[PDB]
């Protein structure tokens, strides 16, 4: 656990209050290393007078974020966990959300989108590498979706990251088998990924927008899958249909997800 003093911390505007107590935009002293200087990061705090039931859980959310160590995974910088508020500190994903990132590139101009396909690929690619790290790790994430992923950027000119953000009812995004029998595996991740590239190449459309969570359940259940994109890449529809075989095992690989998208981007980049 990387215990950081909270003295080397400076906390300066706050971001919202949806997780324990609040997340805070800040500054951290040395957090990368005695002469590293002062970077920015994101606080999540937990509020002074805390039950000890919040507390455990803050310290699991901790030992869960210790263990991750990937460009596309949202990385713990330190935690302050000997006095009240608590911090875990994160490094800053200064675009908030992908979902409102994907959005406000829709909705925002009438030219046209402000992502093109080649810059929805790559956000694509950037997720199934952190999908990667995960199944290598064991570890299953259980709400993989364009909402729990972070944006380096805000704007849209600047060369950009996406990250895996907050760890796990979304029914939209699971499987058939999590929805009847409680089974959540790295293969029922591989079907979230796919309703979360649907999300991506929609540019942030709700997944079975007509019906409800009962009518969502009944539709997958009995083998109904999403209309496609428009537009949409052939091959991209192809991973995104493998992604929902009704049958866990029929199911492709993370590993194999990160191929095939690599394969079509270079594809797609000779043309
Ligand atoms: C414009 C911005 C940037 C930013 N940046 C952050 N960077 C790191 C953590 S929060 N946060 C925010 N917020 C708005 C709500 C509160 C705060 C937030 C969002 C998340 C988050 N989201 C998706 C997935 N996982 C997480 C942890 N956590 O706090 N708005």
């Amino acid at each position: 656990l990387p215990a950081f003093p909270r003295e080397k911390l400076t906390l300066r505007l706050l971001l919202g209050s949806g997780a324990f107590g609040e997340v805070y935009e800040g500054t951290a002293v040395d957090i990368l290393g005695v002469g590293s200087g002062e970077i920015k990061v994101a606080v999540k705090t937990l509020k002074k007078g805390s039950t000890d039931q919040e507390k455990i859980e803050f310290l699991k959310e901790a030992h869960l974020m210790s263990k991750f160590n990937h460009p596309n995974i949202l990385k713990q910088l330190g935690v302050c966990l000997l006095n009240e508020p608590q911090y875990i500190i994160l490094e800053l994903m200064e675009g908030g959300d992908l979902l409102t990132y994907l959005r406000k590139a829709r909705m925002a101009t009438f030219y046209g989108p402000l992502l093109t396909l080649v810059d929805l690929v790559d956000l694509c690619v950037d997720i199934s590498k952190g999908c990667v790290y995960l199944e290598r790790m064991h570890f299953i994430h259980r709400d993989l979706a364009a909402r729990n992923c972070l944006v380096s950027v805000k704007d849209y000119t600047s060369p950009r990251i996406v990250k895996i953000g907050d760890f796990g009812l979304p029914v939209r995004w699971m499987a058939p088998e999590s929805l009847m029998d409680g089974i959540f595996t790295t293969q029922s991740d591989v079907w979230s990924f796919g309703i979360l590239i649907w999300e991506i190449l929609t540019l942030g459309h709700q997944p079975y927008p007509a019906h409800s969570n009962l009518d969502v359940l009944n539709y997958v259940q009995t083998g109904g899958r999403l209309e496609p994109p428009r537009n949409c890449p052939d091959d991209l529809w192809n991973l995104m249909t493998q992604c929902w075989a009704q049958e866990p095992d029929q199911r492709p690989t993370f590993h194999r997800i990160q191929d095939q998208l690599q394969l079509f981007r270079n594809f797609f980049l000779n043309s």
